[PDB]
């Protein structure tokens, strides 16, 4: 059973619905463009997104794919997930349009301290998100409060500027690893803490300059694991300082919040805590529940590799859209 469609203009387009979707209201941009609207069938504000250029070329069609395969995957309380995918099509030759429906968002993170125990529950909320998403393979790569949806009882998700980068995403640098979402996530609890932005670097040089003002330049564990002899030579050519306190830099935190901060804000990303160890830290003992944390399904990834023609990508994705269960 095929819904009924209405068909409406909006945002300098034409939009054709399933009924269950009413007053749909623009709220934005140059991406693919984004309509809230009222879900009659579950009560609910969702936001409804109508991918613009879906298939106009290869790049764009595999752009499509992923994150169609992304949003159907996430099954979890704290990510972001796909409440409907559609399209007006009837078969695989009439498809052009793909429309995705997620939560309505009251209000991502950007905002003055915040308690310790709000902090506490944010961060906690967050890292139980990133365990999920990293037991998947997947990594986040760009963390930041706006990435951060919370609502009215405070309860988070993760969406999908750099000053919550980690410095090996920003340095291209090879030695990457899952927990380069974990440096950000100790940039935004720093931030929630203080009040205060941890670094906020004017330019991309700056940036590293302030990382490196608080964490010391890299130890001689670090540097026999840089390649590059020029490399090797600019670091150490750089001012010797070193490691700060955080005690005294996050004056009147909570200890084990100081603590845990130490063990995300590491140059090393080797010695950084992971997501699954940092909710075991007697920082969150108040919320942790090992039996309530969930990881996910194993992720297939292998289409990443692959160059193909749109046709193909298209019909991967309306496979896609035909098989999509609701939750």
């Amino acid at each position: 059973e095929r819904p009924t469609f209405y068909r409406q203009e909006l945002n300098k387009t034409i939009w054709e619905v399933p009924e269950r979707y009413q007053n749909l209201s623009p709220v934005g941009g140059a991406y693919g463009s984004v309509c809230a609207a009222f879900d009659t069938k579950t009560g609910l504000r969702v936001a409804v997104k109508k991918l613009s250029r879906p298939f106009q070329s290869i790049i764009h069609a595999k752009r499509t794919y992923r994150e169609l395969r992304l949003l159907k995957h996430m099954k979890h309380e704290n990510v972001i997930g796909l409440l409907d995918v559609f399209t007006p099509a009837r078969s695989l030759e009439e498809f052009n349009d793909v429309y995705l429906v997620t939560h309505l968002m009251g209000a991502d993170l950007n905002n003055q301290k915040l308690t310790d125990d709000h902090v506490q529950f944010l961060i906690y909320q967050i890292l139980r998100g990133l365990k999920y998403i990293h037991s998947a393979d997947i990594i986040h790569r760009d963390l930041k409060p706006s990435n951060l949806a919370v609502n009215e009882d405070c309860e988070l998700k993760i969406l999908d500027t750099r000053w919550y980068r980690a410095p090996e995403i920003m340095l291209n640098w090879m030695h990457y690893n899952q927990t380069v979402d974990i440096w950000s996530v100790g940039c935004i609890m720093a931030e929630l803490l203080t009040g205060r932005t941890l670094f906020p670097g004017t330019d991309h040089i700056d940036q590293l300059k302030l990382i490196l003002r608080l964490v010391g330049t890299p130890g001689a564990e670090l540097l026999k694991k840089i390649s590059s002899e020029s490399a090797r030579n600019y670091i150490q050519s750089l001012t010797q300082m070193p490691k700060m306190n955080f005690a005294n830099v996050f004056i009147g935190a909570n200890p084990l919040a100081v603590d845990l901060l130490e063990k995300m804000l590491v140059l090393d990303s080797d010695k950084r805590i992971t997501a699954a160890q940092a909710l075991a830290h007697a920082y969150f003992a108040q919320y942790h529940d090992p039996d309530d944390e969930p990881v996910a399904d194993p992720y297939d990834q292998s289409f990443e590799s692959r160059d193909l023609l749109i046709d193909e990508w298209k019909s991967l994705t309306y496979d896609e859209v035909i098989s999509f269960v609701p939750p």
